[PDB]
């Protein structure tokens, strides 16, 4: 029933579109269409001698920006890195955002209030988003909710960028991995929609490296608005059980289908909650930890939801795999004793508190794979994101520790300046000395130098360890004497 299924959705919809102010078809039209920085605004805002800096940067090079962000500064400038390019890009790159609802609730997992844009525009997301949940009080009802599918495709670099770059066969594009099709679904079990999701009445055929074809079941009660063109618009804060992953094949080419059913989303953060409390009292007790100590914590809010809470269990047993227990209980005991926490998370850092509530200057607010807050004491990992030439998630949990060493190590050295032991003047010798020696990154400060060099000192893989050795012996040493130190002391 192609067109009838279309048509009578409309139908049930019929009165409520009718009934919809300009402002609010303005609102629904600006969700669907975000709107993007006039590029000529911007050119017009700057100083030619920014103007003579933002021509002498490759924008096609850098680490620190998204595609669509290259892209669009790529198209501007049509009119490493030192110190004060980057410090112009950190600002920069906060007036060039689109004007976008559903990925400020996507960023925020709904947590609207946190500090990580300006108060004004904050409250323009706020005030829209308030209106957008006004529109959606018709429940689709219990008439539909059994009648009907509905759908939408979705790259799977959004629910994790680290498995997409490898999802499809290199050699023939025509089809999936196996292998990583097995571990992206093997932990799949539920999904949290924080945003609108705009849905198809008819399923549609996947575009630009969409191979998610997601088919849906509405609940009775979920709330939703008919859009023009066989679209539908459902109410934020909606839980989604998945009940399918299998590989089909729409026209000889493989694709993944993800049968889901809508629950209330309050089901769905019980078992979260439920899963906070089975890890913690886990590795509380692996840890020699107090019983109710609250180390780990699940910042859960999208679409990936089931797997960002399994895979927190397996990065912490490759963290406990290939690092000396003894450092690992006085490291984490001086962590506890902060209030710190191993934060694994799939909303953006910046609306991680454990960073904004130190953090002010939202230019200077973080996202990445990994962080480590020294003043919350807490590592936090985000898991849908790829860290820059990072294999995976526990190799970026070690680098994050490795800087929770350097922490507490400086402190062991001086417990009243409590400075980094990468700021002590031993280390910056070495650093000036090897800084080039590992990887790429490693070379961009003292900090990120001792935090790879601790990263490949404990890789599963043992070359990558007897290559620190070799290539940086006295970081090697150095890092060697650190963690002597730090489990006799
Ligand atoms: C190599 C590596 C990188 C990262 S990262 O998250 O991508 N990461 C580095 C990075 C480099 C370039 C761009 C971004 N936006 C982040 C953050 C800032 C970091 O150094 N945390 O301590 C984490 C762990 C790692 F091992
Ligand atoms: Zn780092």
């Amino acid at each position: 029933s192609r067109y009838e299924k279309w048509e009578k959705i409309k139908q049930h919809y019929q009165h409520w579109s009718d009934s919809l102010s300009e402002e609010g078809r303005g609102l629904l039209k600006k969700l669907q269409i975000p709107i993007e920085p006039k590029k000529d605004d911007i050119i017009h805002s700057l100083s030619q001698e920014e103007k003579e800096l933002l021509k002498r940067i490759q924008i096609d090079s850098s680490d620190f920006l998204s595609t669509e962000e290259k892209e669009f500064l790529k198209k501007l400038q049509i009119d490493p890195l030192s110190e004060k390019e980057k410090e112009f890009l950190k600002k920069l790159k906060l007036d060039i955002q689109p004007y976008d609802i559903n990925q400020r609730l996507q960023d925020t997992g709904g947590l609207i209030d946190s500090p990580s844009i300006n108060l004004d525009v904050r409250k323009q997301y706020k005030r829209d988003i308030q209106n957008i949940d006004a529109l959606l009080h018709q429940s689709i009802g219990s008439t539909l909710y059994n009648k009907i599918y509905l759908y939408e495709n979705m790259n799977i670099n959004n629910l994790t960028a680290t498995l997409g770059a490898d999802l499809v066969d290199s050699t023939d594009n025509t089809k999936i991995n196996r292998g990583i099709f097995n571990e992206f679904k093997k932990n799949f079990k539920y999904s949290i929609s924080s945003n609108y999701m705009i849905v198809d009445i008819n399923e549609r055929p996947a575009l630009d490296n969409e191979r998610l074809k997601w088919r849906i079941q509405l609940s009775p009660d979920t709330r939703a608005g008919y859009l023009e063109n066989g679209k539908l618009i459902l109410q934020r804060n909606i839980g989604l059980e998945i009940k399918d992953v299998q590989i089909i094949k729409q026209s000889e080419k493989e694709y993944i289908r993800i049968d889901a059913k809508v629950v209330p989303k309050s089901k769905i953060d019980t078992k979260i909650q439920e899963a906070q409390l089975n890890i913690n009292q886990e590795w509380n007790k692996a840890l020699g930890l107090p019983k109710y100590t609250k180390l780990i914590t699940f910042n859960v809010h999208n679409r990936y939801a089931s797997n960002i809470v399994e895979s927190a269990y397996l990065i912490l047993n490759e963290w406990k795999n290939n690092i000396q227990s003894d450092l690992i209980k006085k490291v984490t005991n001086y962590l506890v004793d902060g209030n710190g926490r191993f934060v694994f998370t799939d909303i953006t850092l910046p609306n991680i508190a454990e960073q904004y509530t130190h953090q002010d200057e939202i230019y200077e607010q973080v996202h990445s794979k990994g962080l480590y807050v020294p003043e919350s004491r807490s590592i936090l990992l985000h898991g849908p994101s790829k860290g820059v030439e990072l294999r995976n998630d526990s190799e970026g949990f070690i680098h994050e520790f490795g800087h929770a060493v350097d922490d507490y190590a400086g402190y062991l050295l001086d417990k009243n300046q409590s400075d980094l032991v990468t700021n002590s003047k031993k280390f910056i010798d070495i650093f000036k000395e090897e800084g080039s020696n590992l990887t790429s990154y490693g070379r961009t400060n003292e900090a990120e130098f001792f935090a790879e060099a601790f990263r490949l000192m404990h890789s599963t893989d043992h070359a990558e360890r007897l290559k620190v050795q070799k290539n940086a012996p006295k970081t090697f040493q150095f890092i060697n004497d650190q963690i002597k130190f730090i489990i006799n002391s």
